[PDB]
């Protein structure tokens, strides 16, 4: 074996040329070619080590699948207990400071790690279960929310009403452009919504926009913030992964709670039906989410796309779900050739449920929430998802994502 | 229209309040350019319009007509083209929409010409079979 230290000298060399060399941007050509070759031998080693020792590494970080740790926690714990395996807090810090164009791509290691972890029939279901458990900030504002009925947060605006946990994407500057802070307000909005006994149905829509091109009109989402992407503001873990293992997964299976409240034996997870309404447009992550709700509504002037095709990154868990919604044929016209389905064209019914004129969307929406109330819906919903997307299916997909995405991050053309 | 014909034929460009005519590659491109008001129709446009059509039809150098909307200046649509927002609801209340000089002149004037052409004078060989010069138009 002696795979460990092997891996270690590997991170060693890399650590070395990490100082000797000059800032990235002034190297040459055996300058670059050398650091680059280094990394490869290191990452190559990071893999072989984990292919045979992931479960161990995981067991040590979580006292043998006995302590649920969220993505951030797990990768951090990994860093200090296995230096060289994955970046440390500070190491990343150096990185985030630079612009996504000049980083050494240290996230790729987290990509190699998180991958091997989810690949195991033991560690993966656990890291997952762990990302389904209520988010602290959420358990923090729960009581206040239950008594108030209103939580105001930077990107999301939650509000309980008539038994509806209405969420409202309100980036009154930037068309709800996603960013790793929204992914936080979002996962908290979901949790609260799920744990509030007074909520029966969830609603996701876009608040009115302030920007001139859209002042006075709602907009669902403009995908990911292309800006922070170049600037080095999109975390592979704290955003891209936290997103698909965090809230988006909760919208499917619910919040894994603690054995406390009668029924846990049959429902360890609290789930509820959710309804998404589309105003203006759903581009990117905006569209991705529509493949996970129980009911999608959209004004006739809308359209949807993931039109990162020739240069952008992988559109989340779309590659995993769009298939079951519109076949492999369309699935690829959308994701591979960058096509967009207009709210009113026939093929829009593969993604949306109802399409009405914006000056009746409100009622279409209300009359919608009252139709998913009963506990009959909770059961049928839950079985339907068990069929559409299964545990192994999501795990396998999320595994390869962990890495694939990493690499797609630090790829010349996307940058 | 017969006034600005010769000038148009030699120029290839006529600039008018609401419409912007221009011959190119044998195309009489018209361009609805109310860079304030979304091409909102009004009995003055109905004038620039019927002249754009005539010139377009009588210019021997034109074979096909094109009707489109110029880029808009207004904030709700700055940098984007808009075809037309119908009639100017404003002048309608204000008493600016002529039953004759606009509503009728419109349907008996240019819109009819886009169908049957410009009735010309017995002058030019062929009048016996084509007293009217028509051409295909693309919107
Ligand atoms: C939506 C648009 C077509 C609107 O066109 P317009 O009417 O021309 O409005 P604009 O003037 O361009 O923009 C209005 C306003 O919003 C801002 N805006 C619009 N889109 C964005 C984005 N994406 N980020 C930040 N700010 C934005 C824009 O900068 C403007 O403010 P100013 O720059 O100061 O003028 C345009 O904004 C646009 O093309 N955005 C590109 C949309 C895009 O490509 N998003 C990429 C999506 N790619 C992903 O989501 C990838 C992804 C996301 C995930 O969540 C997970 C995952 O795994 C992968
Ligand atoms: C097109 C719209 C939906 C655009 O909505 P928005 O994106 O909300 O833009 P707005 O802010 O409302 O308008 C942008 C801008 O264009 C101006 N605008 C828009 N439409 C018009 C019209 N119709 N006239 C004048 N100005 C207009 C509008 O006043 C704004 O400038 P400001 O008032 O200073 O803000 C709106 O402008 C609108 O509803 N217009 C009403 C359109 C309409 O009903 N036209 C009526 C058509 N009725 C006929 O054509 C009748 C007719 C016509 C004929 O030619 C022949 C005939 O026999 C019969």
């Amino acid at each position: 074996d002696g795979l460990w230290a092997a891996l270690t000298e590997a991170a060693a060399s890399v650590e070395k040329l990490l100082a000797t060399l000059p800032e990235h941007g002034a190297r040459s050509s055996a300058e670059r070619a050398e650091i680059a070759a280094a990394h490869d031998a290191a990452r190559a080693l990071r893999v072989r080590f984990l292919d045979t020792h992931a479960d161990a590494v995981y067991d040590r970080l979580t006292d043998h699948r006995r302590v649920h740790l969220r993505l951030a926690e797990l990768v951090e714990a990994a860093a200090t207990a296995f230096p060289g395996l994955v970046p440390t807090q500070q190491q990343l810090a150096v990185e985030r400071s630079l612009p996504q164009a000049a980083k050494e791509g240290h996230e790729i290691d987290q990509g190699i790690f998180l991958r091997a972890v989810l690949r195991s029939p033991l560690a993966g279901p656990h890291l997952l279960d762990a990302m389904l458990r209520p988010t602290p900030r959420a358990l923090e504002l729960l009581p206040e929310f239950v008594r108030t009925g209103e939580v105001e947060m930077e990107a999301v605006h939650l509000e309980r009403r008539d038994g509806v946990a209405r969420l409202t994407m309100c980036r009154d500057d930037r068309l709800n452009a996603e960013d790793g802070q929204q992914v936080d307000d979002m996962e908290t909005a979901v949790d609260l919504a799920l744990l509030d006994p007074g909520v029966r149905v969830g609603l996701l829509r876009g608040g009115v926009m302030s920007h001139p091109r859209y002042r006075g009109k709602r907009v669902f989402s403009a995908g990911i913030n292309l800006k922070y992407l170049s600037q080095g503001g999109i975390s592979l873990v704290d955003f891209l992964m936290r997103k698909e293992l965090g809230y988006i997964h909760k919208l499917v299976r619910g919040v894994l709670t603690n054995d406390d409240r009668p029924g846990w034996w049959h429902s360890p997870r609290i789930e509820k039906p959710w309804v998404a309404a589309v105003d203006g447009f759903a581009i990117g992550g905006g569209a991705q989410l529509l493949l996970v709700f129980d009911r999608v509504l959209a004004s006739s002037d809308a359209y949807f796309s993931l039109p990162a095709a020739k240069e952008g990154i992988i559109p989340g868990a779309a590659n995993l779900r769009l298939g079951r919604f519109a076949g492999p044929r369309v699935s690829r016209q959308v994701i591979l050739e960058g096509r967009r389905i207009w709210a009113k064209e026939p093929e829009a019914r593969l993604l949306v449920d109802e399409v009405v004129e914006p000056d009746e969307l409100d009622a279409a929406i209300e009359r919608s929430l009252t139709r998913l109330d009963g506990d009959a819906v909770l059961a049928n919903r839950r079985m339907l998802n068990l069929a559409d997307e299964s545990p192994d299916g999501f795990r396998a997909y999320m595994a390869e994502f962990a890495l694939m995405q990493a690499l797609r991050l630090y790829g010349h053309d996307v940058i």
